[PDB]
């Protein structure tokens, strides 16, 4: 990252890259430990689009760098359409956020970027990292995730909370969908255990807290 | 119906539309739908119905196998009114041949057009209870042991059958209220008995028992 009297760009150490690879390989790219570590890296530095490529290339499988680059390209193609419709329109084109082109293809040209382009490339890079799949799997639809027999209830809810995180982009639309689907796809035991509790949050609680509290020793 | 205009009491028959919609109601919804009960009550309470007009309105708007029941329960409901019309002091001068519209003194329209209002309320309360025992066109009234909720049947469709049985068998409604609330638990399938068991014996406020029962079986039926 770059350090603010002029712009000086220094690569990462070996320890940071070793920790990132050892995290991604063992726990997954979207385990909560990796999200916490990645947000601590990104919010605590000044990342140019060179550094997202250096970080993601040296940490991900080659089957996952393709997905990272693809959803980065999709995110900047949608962010450009909201950038020209401004009043005044901002001078943030596609080739300034992708880190390629004629005027933006070397680290000396990129190190003189403003705060708004930094905070705009950060959100689309994080949303790109949020969509990277696990090595052997594909993202399923909501018709497939059902609590099978002999399976705990929070293990069932924590699959829905991830499926609704890869697909749907708005959090308010995530909450209503997972609150609805937590009752329809449940086992008959947890459905009968959860039916007298529906639509009743007592005080300062989440709905799914009382839901997982309700059916508790049911499966096993 | 008859009109008391200057007094003088003239007789006028029903219209054609007033008989036509009564027949089209009875034929389609049933004789004891909630629509026909209010329609018949609005006809009866807002007019002056002598026992000729009840027979005209009942003959022109019912099946041939249901006039045989209306006339029968009319006869049985006047066989028990005189037992409470001479055995209560002072005994009133209302004989059997006045509420039935037959005999020698009460057999023509001009004779029947001059009855007193106590006899009018009495024949009204007999006929409205006679109408509540007419059966659907192919059915006999079952007993309380045979109205059991079958599997894959919703709950309000079962409680409605219970109230339909209890409206034909019991004449007192205060005893109707306390039997449906017991049979609603006693005659349900186990999928609603297990869902209704923790609720028995308490209602919070502003409610009754039979709606707090049906709230707890919201999605259990098939």
């Amino acid at each position: 990252p770059v350090t603010l009297v002029e712009a000086r760009y220094k690569s990462f150490s070996i320890k940071m890259l070793k920790d990132m690879k050892e995290g991604v390989k063992q726990y997954g790219p979207n385990s909560p430990y990796m999200r916490t570590l990645l947000d601590s890296i990104a919010h605590g530095h000044r990342l140019i689009p060179y550094d997202w490529e250096i970080l993601a290339k040296s940490s991900l499988s080659p089957s996952q760098f393709l997905q990272f680059k693809t959803w980065w390209i999709d995110g900047v193609q949608e962010q450009v359409r909201r950038n020209r419709a401004a009043n005044p329109p901002v001078n943030i084109d596609a080739d300034q956020l992708l880190g390629i082109g004629q005027n933006w293809s070397t680290i000396s040209q990129q190190a003189l970027m403003q705060n708004e382009a930094i905070e705009q490339v950060r959100a689309i890079c994080l949303r790109a990292w949020e969509k990277i799949q696990d090595p052997g799997s594909a993202c399923p639809s909501f018709n497939t995730v059902r609590q099978g027999s002999k399976e705990p209830y929070p293990d069932f809810v924590a699959r829905l909370q991830d499926v609704a995180q890869k697909s749907i982009a708005d959090e308010k639309a995530r909450k209503v969908i997972v609150e609805l689907m937590a009752y329809e796809n449940a086992n008959p035991e947890c459905q009968s255990a959860i039916k007298p509790l529906k639509g009743k949050v007592p005080a300062g609680s989440d709905v799914i807290s009382e839901y997982v509290k309700a059916c508790d020793g049911i499966g096993g």
